[PDB]
């Protein structure tokens, strides 16, 4: 109650102090007219937000009653029944996107998107910085190089591996930048003679195959320090160094091969933070500004980058950006937050907190600094949108703020996240509810999943989480996805994207299996570390993502009936082996990522499952555990008894695994970590839409008032 009153906005002290003291000097914009934007856009257009919420439970009711009548598919039933509730509505008539004012890194590159947790300053640093990345460290630090006899890593440097690293960029470049004649691995050097490559091997000196991957070099050009190439839109940097330990043994004096890498970045106030109160979001907020003002440092002190200078084939001076062109994630629709009370004591909706506040902050980007968007936007990815309606009132919630902004229409862009069912058979019109503001589609097949477990919570029994993976609903839902993407003119306006690899150590199934992505059309992907970008990067160096769409140009590969393909079991196709496999699995994932967003605050966790894989946990991969295990409990191929035992099996385990921590067990009636994952699945059913946050919140918002008495 340390709170500020600006109208019917009770705003706590902190978030008011923050945005008048640290956001809104630099931006000439007066706080008073900002605060009472603040408080006329809340009192506009809180009535539909929360009109279009209750219109989900209304549909989500009517689809479990009407799951509750006995043939298997019937897609004819189901489908005019759909359109008759307003979930199946019409087709639009073909369009083209017509948003301008976009950055080349959206339109044209295709390459890695980072997305990184806003309030991991560390993190979001690097996570800028990734943009140029070395390919030598992501091959030595990596599996993809593995610790076969004699190219074992250890303390020292591995010149085994280190020589293995080497000739594994040797192969890239001889398939990315070819030579005329010869090969990479016997080049003895590389000079530039009347403007152009020429690289010295033991019999000639080939040129570039085609002399116009030539980007530039540093150095002087009869000995230069560097080689710059480029390839699918994507730059190469050879490093030349003869005086560098790796340099030294290098057969031309390489010390490292430089790849461009998250060509973009997305800064995640979502899915991946754990911010419950006023006192949290600040500090993502300042974050976020300090990203934009360029000035965010960490304790050496690590800092942004400038951007790179060059020289040109012919002689000239040119640059290159150093830093990568960064989204924000704000929250969805769902969720309020007592950072805003109003005199009736209600919290406002986070939603209209985060558009205002994060576009408040990205107008620091535009300008200089001691800068992000060049072309004037405001990247904003918003996920868990719900169909074509939500993206309207989306849209009209940027509209409002850029007036109370000042900026110019149409400056705050949008990513739309395809993650929901509603979504996913209404693109079309989702895209054209967006149509002069889509910046993106994005296939998040994680929480996808979990709506698609939920929305069918009543039809019966689910398939094991690891088999949605090759369900036909999903397959369609990609294809569907990269389609209506491109039938509205996005290749070359926009990006078409696909989702996460979570196996944060597995990068040798990475390479061996995230080409699919380009391969399918995909302009973009997302990665969740520098390093994965790196290695990601290779990909759009084999696949002409230009050429795959457009060979995908009028083609479309997914029908309605295949999109609503419900994937439920075929009876008894587990034994009791496999049953209890997949609880364990999921009630240990559950318990491992729920204690550090509730007992510590961390949004996001590296937690090994059951076969001992690493992975990358957020809240989607929580809504598809809690919502299998809560699926598989209504149907009843388990017990109650079945997931206390399971939960209180893993929790032990999740102890040892686990540092300034804190046990469930023994007395897990105690533990506010325990009884939260816990109530995730045993009241999973009954969360709308599966959501998580509404318990993580309140679990988090418990967890904090203890660690105070
Ligand atoms: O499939 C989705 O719904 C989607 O959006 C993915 C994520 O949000 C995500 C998952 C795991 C992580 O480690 C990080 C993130 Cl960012
Ligand atoms: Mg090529
Ligand atoms: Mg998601």
């Amino acid at each position: 109650t340390d709170r500020v009153s600006v109208g019917n906005l009770r705003i706590a002290r902190v978030l008011y102090d923050f945005v008048n003291n640290e956001a809104l000097p630099g931006t000439d914009i007066d706080p008073d007219s900002f605060w009472a934007g603040v408080d006329k856009v809340v009192a506009d257009l809180t009535p539909q937000n929360q009109a279009l919420l209750n219109a989900r439970d209304e549909l989500q009711a009517q689809i479990d009653k009407w799951h509750r009548r006995i043939e298997p598919i019937d897609m004819d039933a189901y489908r005019q029944f759909l359109t008759e509730i307003g979930y199946l509505l019409p087709e639009p008539d073909d369009f083209t996107i017509t948003t301008s004012g976009v950055d080349a890194e959206i339109t044209t590159t295709a390459g890695p998107q980072l997305v990184v947790p806003v309030l991991n300053a560390r993190f979001a640093l690097n996570a800028a910085n990734a943009r140029w990345g070395s390919l030598y460290d992501a091959l030595y630090g990596t599996d993809v190089i593995p610790e076969t006899d004699g190219a074992e890593k250890g303390p020292t440097y591995n010149k085994v591996r280190g020589d293995k690293v080497i000739a594994y960029a040797r192969k890239f470049l001889d398939d990315s930048v070819p030579l005329s004649s010869g090969s990479f691995g016997d080049a003895t050097g590389f000079t530039v003679q009347d403007g152009q490559l020429v690289v010295a091997l033991p019999d000639k000196s080939t040129g570039l195959a085609n002399p116009g991957q030539f980007a530039g070099y540093t150095g002087a050009a009869e000995s230069p320090t560097s080689v710059l190439l480029i390839n699918h839109g994507l730059h190469i940097e050879i490093l030349i160094d003869p005086e560098s330990q790796v340099g030294t043994t290098d057969r031309a004096g390489v010390k490292d091969v430089i790849l461009e890498s998250a060509i973009t970045t997305i800064m995640d106030f979502e899915d991946s933070v754990a911010a419950v109160d006023a006192a949290d979001k600040v500090l993502g907020y300042r974050n976020w500004l300090g990203l934009n003002k360029g000035d965010l440092a960490a304790a050496f002190l690590r800092v942004l980058n400038r951007d790179r200078n060059y020289t040109a084939p012919g002689g000239g001076q040119f640059t290159l950006p150093g830093r990568s062109l960064m989204f924000v994630r704000n929250v969805g629709h769902l969720m309020t937050n007592d950072a805003i009370v109003d005199t009736d004591g209600s919290e406002v909706f986070e939603g209209i907190m985060d558009a205002l506040f994060t576009g408040l902050i990205a107008i620091h980007g535009l300008k200089a600094s001691d800068i992000n968007s060049r072309t004037g936007s405001i990247y904003i990815v918003k996920p868990k949108m719900h169909g074509p309606a939500e993206v309207a009132f989306t849209c009209e919630l940027f509209s409002r703020v850029e007036d109370v902004l000042g900026l110019p229409q149409n400056t705050m862009k949008i990513g739309i996240m395809d993650e929901e069912r509603r979504t996913t058979v209404n693109l079309k019109a989702c895209i054209k509810a967006a149509a002069d503001r889509v910046v993106f589609i994005n296939t998040g097949f994680l929480d996808r999943t979990g709506d698609e477990i939920h929305t069918s919570m009543e039809a019966g029994p689910m398939v094991r989480k690891g088999t949605m993976k090759s369900q036909p609903w999903i397959l369609a839902y990609e294809d569907h996805n990269v389609d209506a993407g491109l039938a509205a003119g996005f290749s070359g306006r926009a990006q078409v994207g696909k989702g996460m690899w979570t196996m944060t150590e597995l990068m040798a199934d990475m390479v061996e299996t995230k080409i699919a992505q380009p391969r399918a059309g995909a302009s973009t992907a997302w990665v969740p570390s520098p390093t994965a970008a790196t290695l990601h990067a290779l990909h759009y160096h084999q696949v002409d993502v230009a050429a795959v769409q457009q060979g995908l140009a009028g083609k479309r590969r997914a029908t309605i009936e295949q999109l609503l393909t419900i994937p439920l079991a075929k009876e008894l196709a587990w034994a009791p082996d496999e049953i209890r496999e997949e609880v364990d699995n999921n009630c240990q994932s559950i318990l491992g990522y729920v204690v550090r967003w509730v007992d510590q605050g961390v949004g996001c966790s590296k937690v090994p499952d059951i076969h001992d894989v690493a992975l990358m946990e957020d809240r989607a991969t929580l809504r598809i555990s809690s919502q299998l295990l809560a699926n598989w409990l209504r149907h009843g191929v388990i017990t109650s008894a079945d997931v206390r035992a399971s939960l209180e099996r893993m929790a032990p385990l999740v102890d040892r695994q686990n540092v300034a921590y804190r046990p469930m067990a023994p007395n897990f009636d105690d533990s506010i970590a325990f009884l939260a994952a816990q109530e995730l699945i045993l009241s999973g059913a009954q969360q709308p839409n599966g959501y998580t946050e509404p318990i993580l919140h309140r679990r988090r918002r418990e967890f904090k008032a203890r660690a105070a008495e």
